[PDB]
């Protein structure tokens, strides 16, 4: 049965709600981005009007094979009515087609659903500046103090000198990038373009990628592995027995590997500079893990509530336990004692 997280009083509509069955009393279901956790559900199979960004609704109609006729993408920053409701969808800063909701309540109250976010003051110019908001459901997956990480700017810098300087000096290596899923393609794209190498890849993920309305794309990425000294590969193959085995593949065209992880956060953030991150290594294989993360730390997060004064916080992560869901609301009280609404 859907959470109560997941539902907007006083429409029919729920988010990101696909793997319940047909929720009762559900007249649109709204998606905010491509991420398995927030799509499980949807196929070919599904007849219910979809709510989406039109990148979103490339990856449903062509990597799930949801039908044309129930997907309704929206523009970014447009006023739009929806079963007899005004919504407008907003950038999000998470990965490609992620979208924020803003929804406009028959009865006056207004409602801001963040799906994933990345917190920026950017937003604090947005659609979000013109009216009060009353009701925010808060992606709090790093609602603690603890969770410190550099922007996303420091972090590619990091990347492509490190990248730069290993290729150059052993025009041999070959750099891997780690993906799971959509989202951080800027660091495999950053290496790629300061290396003058197109990223190589799998057909099934050159076909995620052609999806999303990246510019210059087929300027950028490949199929033919051979052509390229920057690979795509998953996840779960960053690790020594795993790069081993992909070099033998590459037929003694590379002697070296240097790979990328870019996680979320991990406890060496509290201790270390992004300056100071080194690599495991094993014989010719060096591996880092970088703090890439697509989720506002606790600082951005705090800033935006703060700004944005909502009369009641909904968190839509973490909420599972006790002992988080008690963390959080004093969180919520400090940064509302502290500002003042
Ligand atoms: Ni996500």
């Amino acid at each position: 049965t859907c959470p109560f997280y997941k539902k907007i009083p006083g429409t029919g509509f729920t988010v990101d709600a696909f793997q319940y069955g047909v929720v009762e009393g559900c007249t649109a279901y709204f998606l905010t981005h491509f991420h398995s956790d927030h799509y499980a559900g949807l196929s070919k199979h599904f007849t219910f009007p979809v709510y989406c960004s039109e990148i979103t609704g490339n990856l449903l109609k062509n990597k799930l094979h949801v039908q044309e006729q129930y997907i309704h993408p929206l523009p970014l920053d447009t006023e739009c009515i929806v079963n007899g409701v005004k919504v407008v969808l907003l950038d999000a800063n998470h990965c490609p087609g992620a979208v924020m909701i803003l929804f406009y309540l028959p009865n006056g109250t207004v409602i801001l659903h963040t799906g994933d976010f990345r917190a920026d003051p950017s937003m604090e110019r947005s659609l979000l500046a013109d009216q009060k908001v009353h009701m925010l459901y808060l992606d709090t997956t790093y609602c603690s103090p603890e969770y410190t990480f550099p922007s996303q700017q420091e972090v590619i810098r990091f990347a492509i000198n490190t990248a730069f300087e290993a290729v150059t000096l052993n025009p041999h290596a070959l750099v891997v990038c780690g993906t799971y899923s959509i989202g951080k393609e800027k660091v495999f794209l950053a290496i790629a373009d300061v290396l003058g190498s197109k990223v190589g890849m799998s057909q099934e993920k050159y076909k995620t990628l052609q999806c999303l309305n990246i510019p210059e794309i087929n300027s950028l990425i490949t199929t033919d592995m051979c052509s390229s000294l920057v690979h795509l590969l998953p996840m779960m193959q960053i690790n020594f027995k795993g790069l081993q085995s992909h070099l033998k593949k590459c037929g003694g065209k590379y002697n070296q590997i240097l790979a990328f992880r870019p996680t979320g956060w991990t406890h060496s953030n509290k201790f270390t500079r992004i300056a100071d991150v080194i690599p495991q290594t094993k014989g010719n294989i060096s591996i880092y893990g970088i703090p890439y993360s697509e989720h506002s730390s606790y600082l951005e997060m705090k800033r935006f509530v703060q700004w944005l004064k909502p009369q009641k916080i909904i968190p839509t992560v973490n909420v599972g336990t006790w002992k988080s869901r008690s963390t959080m609301e004093k969180y919520f009280r400090e940064w509302k004692l502290e500002a003042g609404y």
